[PDB]
């Protein structure tokens, strides 16, 4: 699996350098956490990541799913999606799905279609619908939901197998930590790390690199 | 008119706070849009609205009218309709009308009997029949239909006058935007706003528009 680390624009150059040295394959630009969202500022950031040999995920999280409103969000996608290896758009932002799929497809890039639930792991039918809709819109479905028990972790992983295809599975919280490593066996293609952990369940980049080697020989 | 803001379970507490601070009168719980519809998860949300001093509309939209299947739908109405200020049930959910009226009436609450058409504004006889049936079942009839022209908006508003009584009238879509503000003069008692689709109006804007146009 590929290892990604989210980053805002603070001390960016040095954090990118650290992400590289520590083994990150991807840097996710959380533009919703940027103090500057001009098309050039973000473009240069994407280019700087590529300059270091890493891939990028262009994310501009909507406020309803843990992000913040970005006035020129749609413009950023139009202009930068063709330049980022991946673009993460929320399944809930229905009006941009077809549009971002066409843009990424034509540019030979990939679309991640995400769903986040910071409170609980939804019923199985919802898990399956999110996955099926993601594939229906031509993207890599991503599900990030808080586990309130170990059962919630097992359930998310097991139910995901009922909808075939590469996907991204994350059980957030202390209970779901194991999902960040074990997800691979269930078809999860990307795992997300912290550049030390600041929240329950996170795993530092350096540690995940060694775990990936120990369990999957990469 | 009163202003209602529909909300799903996403970032509920934060959204409710904004709704209260912006001036909403009602929060409509779109339970059909919830991830968890258990009696406790929903009851707690209902209590939260009341804790902020706002009224609630309990809605569990049927898949027939733009919602989705909710297995414990009946339990929710049975247990929560006596607590919610309003309960919205679809006229098409004929099997639950008498039951919901009895539950709400016994509890001193109000029943909204709704009709939704996301494609067009139906013929006048249908508009009148929906209003008549709503009243016949003891509820506040609600008609939410897509307007495909300004003519459709004027028509929905004018024909509704033929069946007197409190009601809720909404012409959805860009053309029907004006109905969200002007419906009140035609007897529409509640208007719906987004907290922050074509034709919707943000809560903050509607609160300002209401005071600008309506007499104290």
């Amino acid at each position: 699996m590929l290892i990604a680390v989210p980053l805002d624009d603070t001390n960016f150059s040095e954090n990118l350098k650290k992400a590289k040295e520590k083994g990150a394959d991807i840097v996710e630009l959380r533009v919703d956490q940027f103090s500057d969202t001009s098309l050039n500022y973000v473009k240069e950031k994407l280019e700087e990541v590529h300059s270091q040999g890493l891939k990028t995920i262009l994310t501009i999280r909507s406020p309803e799913e843990g992000g913040r409103e970005v006035k020129n969000r749609e413009e950023l996608f139009e202009e930068l999606s063709p330049l980022s290896d991946y673009t993460d758009i929320e399944l809930s932002s229905r009006g941009l799905l077809v549009k971002l799929y066409n843009i990424t497809k034509e540019a030979g890039k990939k679309l991640i279609i995400s769903y986040h639930n910071f409170e609980l792991t939804p019923p199985n039918w919802i898990i399956r619908e999110v996955l099926r809709e993601g594939y229906r819109y031509g993207g890599i479905p991503k599900i990030a939901v808080k586990a309130n028990s170990y059962e919630d972790v097992a359930r998310l992983l097991c139910i995901s197998r009922q909808v075939e295809g590469e996907k991204i599975l994350i059980s957030m919280g202390d209970y779901g930590k194991i999902s960040r490593l074990a997800g691979y066996v269930f078809g999860s293609v990307i795992t997300y790390c912290s550049l030390k952990a600041f929240a329950p369940g996170q795993i530092p980049l350096e540690e995940m690199v060694e775990l990936r080697k120990k369990f999957y020989r990469l």
